[PDB]
């Protein structure tokens, strides 16, 4: 487009805006993938200037010298105005500002809050007040956390809805701005081989994991107040299944895709203890450096917490096409590896003649690391022999399209609030569903204060995982062998 828009960077001053927002937008700028007349505006308290911002942000810039003059035409087009989150004045400042930029009353204008979640309300309050274009589109950026349970999200949302329209509020769940989250869509949609498979008749199982292979990094006390459900389980993972789950949609209209997702979320029940495993990481004696220490031995957790590093959960979704196949979400901290994936196990094939030889078919989308998406499958095995051994069809995109840049997820993800694509991004019903399915429990957890599961740092974590797994229909044979073919 040729109209002018801006990007105000709200919390302009903070560690986020320095170190991810602004060589964000810098990305998508220096690629051409921005409108012709954009501007910055970062907002923030303390008094800074632009030599300032780009003193703090340009070593993440990873600028080259050929960059020069873009670089400066990007600093030229930024701008700085200081002021408070909940100051009328301030806003006012801001509004005037954003005026007198090239064609600033007619621009698009779209804020990033940068910020925490205590001043959401001031913030979203403010603008709506005093900064919004009476021509151009105003869209707002949102970071999770969007409350911490049922009631707190719904009171966030409910101040939000009453100044926005569901058109204008972009909330951010990076899980959907990365390369194979968004690919769960096209090979299930765009493929026969995907396609009559696809449901109860013959998925056993759903698992979808988040794995990291680093404790709190001192950094627990945070971590503490909200734990790993909140953090991990309740956003990206369910996001997860219901791309998995969800049935096909009327189009890829962003509005026909989101409510096809809500419409699973609808069909599951609040999860109860029965169907979950809560564990916290212990230090690994044998290891080496933060290995050694466990998340009691960080100085910033509270003595005693039991707060959970971990959790395995069950739900179900009560519908024609997943009716009984569980949808195990397992995540956790000082695990073994770095690891994000879905995975499908397909029951047994029916009438077996291959005496008792044959293992469960599996469908893999590794989001993270190295890209990839294979089936285990059954084959001869190669040589003189007839017996059927296990092997895997493979997509490694390291290998398949080694000169291809993948964007991080938040380049996509600014790029699409530019252009309008809701898509990625949480709607408020989505919001709610996920928080009716977990404050029961999150409730339960806060009320009887349960013991997690001691695991050692660097482990798969607690084995009453695996064992709740098996429980609801998930096998393991550990016969699958791997080469790597490079
Ligand atoms: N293109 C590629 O890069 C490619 C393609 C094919 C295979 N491979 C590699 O080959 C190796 C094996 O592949 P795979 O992980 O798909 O198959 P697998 O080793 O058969 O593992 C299947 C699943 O079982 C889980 N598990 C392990 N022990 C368990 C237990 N005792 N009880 C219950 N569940 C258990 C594993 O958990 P975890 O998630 O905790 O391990 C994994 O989720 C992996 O390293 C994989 O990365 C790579």
């Amino acid at each position: 487009q040729s109209d002018t828009h801006i990007f105000i960077i709200m919390g302009a001053s903070g560690d986020l805006a320095k170190k991810k927002i602004y060589p964000t937008i810098w990305w998508l700028f220096r690629d051409g993938l921005l409108p012709e007349n954009t501007f910055i505006v970062g907002y923030a308290r303390s008094r800074l200037t632009v030599a300032d911002i780009r003193k703090q942000s340009e070593p993440f810039f990873k600028a080259t010298p050929e960059e020069k003059l873009k670089l400066e035409d990007f600093f030229a087009r930024n701008s700085y105005v200081a002021g408070q989150y909940d100051d009328a004045a301030s806003y006012q400042r801001l509004n005037s500002h954003m005026n007198a930029l090239h064609l600033g009353s007619q621009a698009n204008r779209l804020f990033y809050l940068a910020l925490p979640p205590t001043v959401y309300e001031a913030v979203t309050k403010n603008i709506h007040e005093s900064c919004m274009s009476q021509i151009g589109w105003n869209r707002i950026i949102v970071e999770k956390p969007f409350g911490r349970d049922l009631q707190s999200s719904d009171r966030l949302s409910n101040h939000i809805s009453s100044l926005f329209r569901e058109d204008q509020i972009y909330r951010i769940d990076h899980y959907l701005g990365k390369e194979m989250v968004q690919n769960l869509m096209v090979l299930r949609f765009a493929n026969r081989i995907f396609g009559p498979i696809w449901n109860r008749d013959n998925i056993a199982c759903v698992i979808l994991t988040f794995k990291e292979p680093f404790g709190t990094e001192g950094r627990g006390g945070y971590f503490d107040e909200f734990g790993i459900i909140r953090d991990v389980m309740q956003n990206h993972l369910l996001q997860m299944l219901c791309l998995v789950a969800m049935e096909k949609p009327a189009s890829t209209n962003s509005d026909d895709v989101r409510d096809e997702k809500v419409k699973v979320l609808k069909c599951i029940s609040e999860v109860q203890a029965n169907n979950v495993v809560l564990g916290q990481y212990v230090g690994n004696p044998d290891g080496e450096g933060e290995a050694t220490k466990g998340y009691l031995d960080d100085p910033t957790v509270p003595r005693g917490s039991t707060t959970a590093t971990f959790a395995a959960v069950v739900l179900y979704v009560e519908n024609e096409r997943w009716d009984g196949v569980p949808f195990i979400l397992r995540c956790g901290k000082a695990l073994n590896e770095r690891k994000a994936e879905v995975r499908l196990q397909f029951h047994d094939v029916a009438g077996d003649i291959f005496h008792q030889q044959c293992k469960r078919n599996e469908l893999v989308i590794r989001v993270q690391p190295n890209e990839a998406v294979y089936t285990k499958m059954m084959t001869k095995k190669p040589g003189m022999f007839f017996n059927p051994e296990e092997s895997e069809l493979d997509l490694t995109y390291g290998n398949r399209y080694k000169n291809v840049k993948l964007p991080d997820a938040y380049e996509r993800l600014i790029l699409d609030v530019f252009c309008g694509s809701q898509m990625h991004f949480v709607r408020s019903d989505e919001l709610r569903e996920a928080w009716r399915i977990f404050t029961p429990l999150l409730h339960q957890i806060e009320l009887e204060k349960p013991k997690p599961i001691p695991y050692i740092y660097g482990s798969r974590g607690p084995t009453e995982a695996d064992e709740l797994m098996k429980r609801v229909g998930f096998q393991y044979e550990g016969t699958y062998k791997w080469v790597n073919p490079h």
